[PDB]
């Protein structure tokens, strides 16, 4: 069978991948070889042991990749490189995977002789799994996005900080909250106080996240005024759709909120043909077995369209669909997807399964 090496399989994303693979018995279809960066099992830095593999799967990160990738390719290595980091997402000899969406693109690239497969950005990947149909039929003209992003996107220490923040905030009015008749204004006066205090842990976000929000993700790009996170929206969406020559505008603002592992997005999609709302739906629900069209009803939206609902699942619900006051050629949509699954580990695990077949 195929000899596949795994690097950074103990990190957060690497762990979700290992678990998913176990749950689906993917190891029974390949010869696994594990590497480590520890000096406490092969060395993730041993180019020779790495050159012997048919496939390298890494969740280690950008640095590792930027340090080992070129080094390996220098030895004439003929194998496949599957990476979750964004380090190689743009390179011309690399493809961004998301098979439920861009299979056709993946198939052609495998033939053209591409050996580098990179998973895509969480927000873009999640957006495509939700409203893929619209891009299928080519009904999309442009998209304005506002995201409600989760802590896991920045990392494990971030999730721990958010939880810590929430804890300290309640603990600050723990007694007052128990007295059904205490002043609400006094209580918030206190919570806001603790949130603003010096001992309030914010080293990981650079600001309060619990009980608040941060409208800035990643680095600034003086070029267009976007943040690198918002940019990937235009860049990666099109590279996944292979329409880098006929670029569909995808843009908006990215904001992190107090959620652990699910991203949510508010969509304003400009179509190209006033079609029945009842039709636009079937087009969405048909694109893939995961997306789930949630009817625009209260009790059900509260039960289905939330992070509490989709967390740790592969379900991609999309809802609150309706035309916007700007005309029947303006659709509104809201969606929620697990950041660690379709936004990270799952797309890698799928291309890999395709490779060892």
């Amino acid at each position: 069978m195929k000899n596949v090496g795994f690097i950074g399989w103990r990190g957060m994303v690497g762990s979700v991948l290992m678990d998913r693979m176990s749950q689906e018995n993917d190891f029974e279809n390949l010869n696994p070889v594990f590497f480590t960066t520890s000096q406490a099992l092969k060395s993730a830095f041993d180019i020779e042991e790495l050159k012997k593999l048919d496939i390298i799967v890494t969740c280690q990160g950008g640095d590792y990749t930027n340090e080992v990738y070129p080094k390996l390719k220098a030895t004439g290595w003929d194998g496949y490189w599957v990476d979750a980091a964004s380090a190689l997402r743009m390179k011309d000899d690399a493809i961004i995977v998301l098979d439920p969406v861009n299979q056709h693109v993946i198939s052609e690239g495998l033939k053209k002789g591409i050996k580098t497969f990179v998973g895509g950005n969480c927000t873009v990947s999640l957006m495509l799994m939700a409203i893929g149909g619209l891009f299928e039929k080519d009904l999309v003209e442009w998209i304005s996005v506002a995201t409600y992003q989760a802590a896991s996107g920045a990392g494990a220490k971030n999730m721990r900080e958010l939880l810590s923040q929430m804890g300290l905030l309640e603990q600050a009015v723990s007694s007052e909250l128990k007295d059904p008749a205490s002043s609400i204004l006094d209580i918030e006066r206190k919570v806001t106080a603790k949130m603003r205090a010096d001992n309030f842990p914010t080293d990981n976000f650079g600001a309060a996240l619990g009980g608040s929000l941060i409208p800035w993700i990643d680095k600034l790009l003086p070029e267009t005024g976007q943040t690198k996170e918002e940019w990937k929206g235009y860049a990666e969406t099109n590279k996944i759709l292979g329409l880098s020559d006929n670029p569909i505008p995808v843009d908006g603002l990215c904001v992190k909120i107090g959620a652990l592992r699910c991203h949510s997005q508010a969509f304003t999609i400009k179509l190209k043909k006033d079609l029945p709302l009842e039709e636009i739906e079937q087009i969405i629900a048909s694109h893939n077995e995961w997306v789930k069209v949630i009817p625009n009803d209260k009790e059900i939206t509260l039960r289905e369209l939330t992070p509490a609902k989709v967390t740790g699942t592969l379900s991609v619900p999309v809802g609150r669909l309706r035309k916007l006051a700007m005309g029947p050629e303006y659709l509104a949509a809201f969606t929620v997807g697990d950041q660690l699954l379709w936004g990270a580990a799952e797309p890698v695990r799928r291309i890999l399964k395709q490779l060892v077949a």
